[PDB]
């Protein structure tokens, strides 16, 4: 039949190349596709929280950029679903290509030396994103964007599969979980497109989730936004495991900072050295020294190695307490106590 249309237009007409299954300005006349708009908050709030945590912890620029790029994708989608115009449509679909390009760079540079740039991969991703954008603007076909975004996700999937199968099998739960929700989100994306029915919405209890659960494109933002967030976590974790210090590194850090305390002239050096010494002590306490490599981690010699570190950590905490109390000279003099306890309980096992 030919009844009344559910798309209750207000605040400008739809000039965008495509309009989703969600009824235009049905909940409120202020924003179009209400649930497709508000669902982008999980692609705005958590990635921004991840971006500020990354700058505070002093992480690599590419990991800060990856979190901010997802926020741009979220903000762009929030602007596109609200207005439903071609101008804001590009602000949503184009950053998806750029964010994925940043993610591809991070995933292929995870096992590279710190403070190094691969200009060959960087110029390839810039050239790819430039080619994709230029033709997408000229030929306004949305299917082309979906294909080019799909192959970027596919290359990102293969790298994540290679890492979990050959390098870090620990990231199986995180890596595969990210992948699955994303495919679950992509499944729901086609449910809203192909099975576009307002019947469920119309028949009953629209205010509850039954009315709301049928907005599968909104659930797509919820799942891909959580999925991309997970991927960044996965990417970050891959880098953290590679840049992670071993027992030999921690033992060197423990001793270098111990000599720093002995030769220190100001409070900041002593405090800094004790902080770095505590981090190295707790990390070396978990590890097995080369002389105990044959023995079990629960052996009496191993319990003695951990006991020596328990005394050392405690004495570092005592020295940090003195440093935090303004007793610089007393905290500085703790170095000989720390030197004695390592010589009497730890040094014999290395
Ligand atoms: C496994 C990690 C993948 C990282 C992807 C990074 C991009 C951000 C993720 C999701 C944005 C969703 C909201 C934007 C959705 C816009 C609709 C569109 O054109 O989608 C194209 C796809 O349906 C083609 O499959
Ligand atoms: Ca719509
Ligand atoms: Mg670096
Ligand atoms: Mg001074
Ligand atoms: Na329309
Ligand atoms: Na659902
Ligand atoms: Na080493
Ligand atoms: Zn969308």
């Amino acid at each position: 039949f030919a009844p009344a249309a559910d798309r209750e237009g207000y605040w400008g007409p739809t000039t965008s190349t495509l309009d989703w299954c969600e009824e235009n300005y049905s909940v409120t006349w202020y924003i179009a596709e209400f649930w497709n708009t508000v669902s982008n908050l999980i692609m705005i709030i958590p990635p921004m929280f991840g971006a500020v945590q990354s700058v505070r912890d002093g992480l690599e620029k590419r990991y800060i950029a990856s979190y901010l790029a997802l926020t741009v994708v979220g903000m762009g989608s929030w602007c596109f679903h609200m207005t439903l115009k071609y101008e804001m449509q590009l602000l949503d679909e184009l950053p998806m290509i750029y964010s994925c390009c940043i993610f591809v760079y991070c995933m292929f540079e995870c096992f590279k030396i710190k403070n190094s740039v691969n200009y060959h991969l960087l110029f390839t991703l810039v050239l790819f994103s430039l080619i994709v954008t230029t033709v997408y603007l000229k030929v306004k076909e949305p299917i082309f964007h979906q294909v080019m975004y799909g192959m970027l996700v596919f290359t990102l999937v293969l790298r994540s599969i290679y890492i979990v199968t050959w390098v870090y099998p620990w990231l199986r739960g995180l890596g595969y979980t990210s992948l699955g929700i994303f495919l679950l989100g992509f499944l729901f994306w086609n449910i809203d497109n192909i099975f576009c029915e307002s019947l469920r919405n119309f028949r009953k209890k629209v205010p509850p989730i039954i009315g709301i659960t049928t907005q599968f494109h909104a659930w797509w933002h919820i799942l891909t936004g959580l999925g991309s967030y997970l991927h960044i976590l996965f990417s970050l974790y891959t880098r953290t495991l590679y840049l992670r210090a071993d027992l030999e590194d921690n033992w060197e850090t423990l001793n270098d900072n111990l000599k720093v305390i002995e030769k220190a002239d100001n409070a900041a050096q002593v405090k800094d050295a004790l902080t770095k010494m505590r981090a190295a002590a707790l990390d070396a306490q978990k590890a097995t020294p080369p002389k105990l490599e044959d023995k079990s981690p629960d052996s009496p010699e191993m319990k003695d190695f951990r006991h020596g570190f328990d005394i050392l950590v405690g004495q570092i905490d005592d020295a940090l307490k003195l440093a935090n109390e303004g007793k610089v000279k007393e905290a500085q003099a703790a170095a000989e106590q720390l030197k004695t306890t390592r010589n009497a309980y730890i040094q014999k096992y290395l």
